[PDB]
């Protein structure tokens, strides 16, 4: 049940209207890898970059939940990843203020030898040249997720459609897929995202719920009544990380199970809104995962 | 991942202020209920229950995701039976009645598909079942374990054998001194893991509990302002916090283990507020979360 995550690890200089984060440790991967971390029974697999401007703190924080960082290089003298965001009074839409590659611009995804017989892949929001780079050197995956940004669809449409059409499970928010499809319909969204070769399609709506599309249909994850939104940040990536971590936990890649997945997902979502970055999950435990994931439950 | 085993019964409990008779209990019961608050894969149950075992009963089980598959049924059998009395102190008691019935002979049998069981509880219950269980179990990672006087008294040199193969052996005070012959639970400590058992836990009531292991002796301060209505089935939902917790995490590290010990704490503290294990109908997490943070910090 072994989960490698590749994605960006970044600083993101955060604002909302009613206040601010700068320098806030961030990037899709941290999010999915910290989300899945309360999943999985053995360490996380990731493989990125960063800058000499990395401080340990930050590597202190990905193993204290157990996350397996050997595959990331640290660039002397290059910068990490940046990016700032810009939040309204809906708490869910963003403006990309600016967004600097930097180490990731010339990055060189290698995948170890020893991280090369992953069975479940999330291939987190990142250039999808190097999504397939890495796709590439895994074995035998059993599971493929993945999940873009407008950055990407907008930037490298071409490049994403090939990666589209080896991955199993898509994950978008509905902002991204109406942009991929065309169409404001979310249905009719969802298959033309489906011809593009995911069998799996998830389209969640920022904290509004989440829809599941496969072959055997439809299903609507209820969002939580009163969920206290205080930053977005990380929400979709935390909810890639529960989704794929309790599929990698059950080992079972069932209709059942993907719903429950989802479920999952939503629940890890619902605390990453919580604080600005990923500190929530500073002291979150299992216990309120557990009864998060009730809740959702219960209201589907 | 968990497996399960003790007693499953109907329970007749006297206190001074009150009774309930024919209630649902056994120490299978008590551990599985309690262990479920922390495991998110049906825990497993091996045990046999008699014809008068109603549909309500198993329904609570399965109500908590507890897998009864190895829970077998005798058609012309009775339910195991037990009668406790409490005291003003409401935390000792006398036996006033035992009725083994079905676990009479009862030939424990787990299921090919609990064999790769890797926690295992070997609740209270006759130690010659305890081993035959066991025995059963291909490879698990830690095996734990309570008794009781009757099995003490009765079958103290199978118990021993029980012993010499358990990882964590969970008794109260009242079962330690009598298992040592000495009132000092320090010097009892000892004895008690010279018979095997690498870690001991001494629950003291619901007064705090001791865990005595190669590293030293943590102890787990007791909850000053517990409500106590009916102690029964405390030390054994214990039993449940505990080993529920070292499963879900699937690290069995000292540090762990204390904080094992202090959810354990929690959930006893929940089960004596009522009669039987009702308190659970509505226990949500939450409130062991809390009640948790509060042991924690003391
Ligand atoms: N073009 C990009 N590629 C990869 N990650 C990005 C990009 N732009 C922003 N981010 C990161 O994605 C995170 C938020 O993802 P999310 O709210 O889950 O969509 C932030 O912490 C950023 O570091
Ligand atoms: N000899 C025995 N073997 C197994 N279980 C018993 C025995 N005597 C009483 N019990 C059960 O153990 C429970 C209480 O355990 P506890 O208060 O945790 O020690 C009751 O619900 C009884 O059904």
């Amino acid at each position: 049940l072994s989960l490698l995550v590749i994605g960006s690890l970044a600083f993101d200089d955060i604002e909302t209207p009613f206040g601010r984060s700068d320098n806030t440790l961030g990037g899709s991967s941290t999010y999915i890898a910290l989300s899945a971390s309360y999943f999985t029974d053995e360490p996380i697999r990731m493989v990125g970059v960063v800058g000499s401007d990395f401080g340990k703190e930050h590597f202190d924080l990905l193993h204290a939940k157990n996350i397996d960082t050997r595959g990331i290089q640290v660039i002397e003298d290059g910068k990490t990843f940046r990016w700032a965001g810009r939040y309204h009074y809906d708490m869910n839409t963003r403006d990309t203020l600016d967004t600097q590659l930097n180490v990731f611009a010339e990055f060189d995804p290698h995948v170890p030898q020893y991280y090369r017989d992953s069975k479940f892949v999330c291939l987190g929001n990142i250039d999808p040249e190097l999504q397939l780079k890495v796709l590439d050197q895994i074995d035998d995956p059993k599971l493929v997720v993945c999940d873009t940004m407008n950055f990407w669809i907008e930037g490298k449409p071409e490049e994403l459609k090939k990666v589209l059409a080896r991955v199993d499970v898509f994950i978008v928010n509905d902002s991204e897929a109406r942009l991929l499809s065309g169409d404001p319909n979310l249905v009719k969204t969802a298959r033309i995202i489906r011809e593009m070769g995911p069998k799996t399609l998830i389209i969640k709506k920022g904290e509004h719920g989440a829809l599941l599309f496969t072959d055997n249909g439809i299903f609507a994850a209820p969002a939580f009544p009163l969920e206290s939104i205080y930053d977005p940040t990380g929400a979709g990536d935390t909810f890639a990380g529960g989704f794929i971590g309790h599929l990698a936990r059950c080992g079972n890649t069932s209709e059942a199970e993907m719903r429950k997945a989802v479920l999952y997902g939503s629940a890890m979502a619902s605390f990453c809104v919580e604080q600005f970055g990923p500190y929530r999950y500073n002291d979150l435990d299992l216990l309120e995962v557990d009864d998060r994931y009730q809740s959702f439950l219960e209201l589907s």
